[PDB]
């Protein structure tokens, strides 16, 4: 049994509740497993939180209010739909640091990197973490489904993170400690592939399933990590190939570059045809693979309608889900 999932981007992008009801329908009729809300980035933290401020109980164009969220996951839950939560950390964390920023002055210049405002200084500080933990047990909590008791997973990001090549074992030290958070609640903690080197798979946590999207290359130009690699360190992983899988909403598609989309997946996408550097369409022939998921990135999707995400949408989470 492979799962498939949708990932939907809704922190460069604003989604009404109804919209994300309409596209777990969709994804409950063509029996998906899963929904993956990446609700955290550089441009927004797009949830209710208590810890970050963003308690307004009324609708708004910044985030779900939490009976808004609550309500999405208990319909979800009906469907027999999962809902993985996607905090990204340490880098695409603008968002919730900006929140940090005006709640608390003095604990963001403490846990900021020096050079970049969208990375939490993942480098062995312990007040970072700290901060960190508190928002995940909030979030652990919101997103608490007890009909997935025991399955519940969590991503937490760890994508183009920047100085993570040299400073590799920071990295995954930072990854472990908030694995380790999650796994006090009972969740399976999941990262992308891109950050994760030759030098730090030893010493991550192979708790971790991995949602490889595309294989890194090394400062060196040597090829970085494959699923054979994670195969060999006891590492699952997820095909979210960033070809065949992923696609961006814009307001300048039409209908037929939506059958266009279609007719590409039709030859482009596999379960097991991951992005390797050689070939974009690979397929894989070992036994780590759990699954593979449609990615929507919300950053082009500027200028949409609510109707026209539906529209664009709909469609091409229904021709996935039935290949
Ligand atoms: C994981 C990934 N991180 C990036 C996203 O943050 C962007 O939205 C998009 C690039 O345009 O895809 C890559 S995949």
């Amino acid at each position: 049994d492979q799962e498939k999932g949708i990932t939907i981007d809704i922190s460069r992008k604003h989604y009404t509740v109804e919209t994300l009801k309409s596209l777990v329908d969709e994804i409950s009729y063509n029996g998906g497993n899963y929904v993956q809300l990446h609700f955290s980035d550089n441009e927004n933290y797009a949830i209710a939180s208590e810890y970050l401020g963003q308690s307004s109980e009324n609708t708004n164009n910044t985030y779900l209010t939490k009976n808004e969220l609550l309500s999405l996951i208990a319909y979800s839950n009906d469907k027999d739909i999962l809902v993985i939560p996607d905090i990204d950390l340490p880098a695409h964390s603008k968002g919730w640091l900006e929140l940090i920023k005006k709640k608390d002055v003095k604990l963001y210049n403490d846990i900021v990197t020096d050079y970049s405002e969208e990375t939490l200084d993942y480098y062995d500080n312990r007040v970072a973490l700290d901060t960190v933990n508190q928002l995940l047990d909030e979030v652990l909590d919101l997103f608490y489904q007890p009909k997935f008791e025991g399955k519940q997973r969590i991503v937490l990001g760890g994508d183009e993170v920047s100085g993570s090549e040299v400073h590799q074992l920071d990295f995954i030290d930072f990854m472990n400690q908030i694995a380790s958070t999650v796994k006090e609640s009972k969740y399976e903690p999941q990262m992308w592939n891109d950050s994760i080197t030759s030098e730090g798979i030893a010493n991550l946590d192979d708790s971790f399933s991995i949602l490889y999207w595309q294989q890194s290359t090394l400062s060196s130009g040597e090829e970085s990590l494959n699923v054979e690699d994670f195969e060999n360190w006891g590492f699952s992983v997820y095909n979210y190939n960033a070809y065949s899988l992923y696609f961006l909403p814009s307001n300048g598609f039409t209908q037929e570059d939506i059958n266009e989309q279609m007719d590409y997946m039709n030859w482009a996408y596999a379960h097991n045809k991951f992005f390797y550097i050689s070939d974009y369409y690979h397929a894989v022939e070992t036994s780590n693979v759990k699954g593979s998921s449609l990615t929507f990135w919300g950053e082009h999707a500027t200028d949409l309608s609510q109707k026209k995400l539906l529209k664009q949408e709909l469609p091409l989470i229904r021709h996935y889900l039935n290949l």
